[PDB]
């Protein structure tokens, strides 16, 4: 089953233009100097002037099509992978091929939703579509606007979270490339749904029925207890994952690429590996929901040189709540 | 690249118990008798008590697993394929695993959403899936509550929509087993999306933003606009998929299995092939939004006896807009 032939064939992204320090939040909240940075690992962020998620998905598809050496009609499967919605009706597949020029082409538009795992449940169906030969060459679109969100009330909050874009094309691999996943997993314990949620924004908790509270358009987290799924879970899911390819080891990856929502995956990590090692991107565009591990994807191949043959690590937790690993050769 | 094996190895159901007869509605809100059946082609529908969609995804999952002769814990991938989303974090596979006892399983739970055609794309996928050996045994849930968007002031819509949760547990099928797909298509044209869409529920409408308006959180549709979108594209639609089984025909199969939101689709059927043909569920479901296409499923195999050897052809237009077809083996 593995290894799976697979090509990362172009990367794209887009982010706002303006950057928000963390020096100037604090300055107009009053909070510490410094303050963003120590608690949250975040010194810069970008949030969104009149943009639509739409519309950053198709800016960061456009620059990984090019990327690839193709036109946007060689495209022949899209799938959105945001950690949220656009709007309710359609799903965002549609609304990207619509935005990139490509609504009359008939190319399926489709949405994976893993919510911020999304991008890499979208590399994993990507990949068996390519080698069941029924798609050559597709896209996947992960674009998020949190800045909607922000509260500027509640400092953890508003001082956390960013908007971006990122976006590949996979392909298979040509004649002698070593493009490949060596290993591949998920894993998901709904009994931690509750954990992190937000029990709004669908049926269950619709406003014109009897099951509202004020709450509902928040996120309900957990911290300690979603910490404990990790502990009596993550072990046995490592495990497995690297048994998949028993003759690779983290030592033959050059880079670990995190889902990176907060500092501490990334403490985690530095506690463990050197710093070159890992992909960081939180520290200047915060807490990008389902852009994040894409976002990071991007910075290890455009900006820390990540080289063809060269091996890497995609690795994320997130609401569910489910856990994904992925060993590839670049 | 076809025909791929596949097999629906298990079917389930969940309704809601108490049936609303279009009668009782046309007397209760002054309508002529026979409205809903003249107008709408619906005679019934079954609305929830407080049953939430995961709970009545699972009770069809529980029926679908039994009817494959498995154990809940011989599933090894959950795809929620639902019309419309439960909550807003996290998505609705974790939530119908932890429904069905599973919490603490592992086992991935993700959703496919390509709106009302979602369970249609999760088919799809899981084939890909179950030929590439990635998972053996998929189950695939569809279950949508629009009895709370209810509308009684609109005839149109509160006579129009139903509640209902359908699932499939698919597999590879055993040695001499004929169960094949013979042919798949999906094509979107996002040119379209706006002819049926709501724009709100997501970040480009966010309720604390400046772009929202009184309507965001209905329908917008524009029927004459949809149709066109038909009359331009479907031919060619048609056309492509049945070049994938260049030797099985429309006189080869015994039943065609219809996303069904409104009488149109069986209408232009009912001009076409013999009523024996069709399989009809918005007579007594109404229109129940994701879970049509697979409630229609259902209702071949446990109602009009679709026996193994004898194909049929999945086929439904949905918002984005897009439209699939699959010519299959039972």
């Amino acid at each position: 089953v593995f290894p799976l032939p697979f090509k990362i064939a172009g990367l794209g992204r887009y982010v706002p233009a303006d950057v928000v320090l963390s020096s100037d939040l604090e300055k107009k909240y009053d909070l510490p100097p410094g303050w963003c940075v120590e608690k949250q690992g975040i010194r810069e962020r970008r949030w969104v002037k009149d943009e639509t998620a739409s519309f950053m998905g198709a800016e960061a598809a456009k620059e990984a099509v090019r990327d690839a050496g193709l036109k946007l009609e060689d495209i022949d499967l899209i799938i959105n992978a945001s950690g949220s919605p656009e709007q309710a009706v359609p799903d965002g597949g549609p609304l990207v091929q619509r935005e990139l020029g490509l609504g009359r082409s008939g190319v399926p538009s489709i949405t994976v939703n893993a919510s911020c795992l999304s991008f890499f449940v979208a590399l994993d169906v990507a990949a068996n579509y390519l080698n069941m030969r029924r798609y050559k060459r597709i896209l996947i679109v992960s674009s998020d606007i949190s800045s909607v969100a922000l509260d500027f009330r509640k400092p953890e909050n508003f001082t956390l979270f960013g908007d971006a874009a990122a976006a590949a094309v996979v392909t298979l691999p040509e004649p002698g490339e070593k493009s490949c996943i060596h290993a591949s997993q998920v894993r998901t314990y709904g009994y931690g749904a509750e954990f992190s949620m937000v029990p709004g924004g669908g049926s269950r908790r619709h406003p014109n029925g009897k099951n509202t509270t004020p709450e509902d358009n928040y996120l309900h987290m957990n911290g300690a207890e979603l910490l404990k799924i990790g502990f009596e879970y993550l072990p046995r899911f490592n495990e497995a994952l690297w048994k998949q390819c028993p003759d690779i080891t983290i030592k033959d990856c050059r880079y670990v690429i995190p889902h990176q929502p907060s500092r501490v995956v990334l403490d985690y990590l530095s506690l463990t590996y050197p710093d070159d090692k890992l992909v960081r991107i939180i520290d200047r565009f915060a807490n990008c929901i389902g852009a994040s591990m894409p976002m990071a994807l991007y910075e290890a191949v455009k900006v820390g040189g990540l080289r063809r043959g060269e091996r890497g690590v995609l690795t994320g937790t997130g609401s569910g709540v489910s856990f994904v690993g992925m060993v590839f050769t670049y």
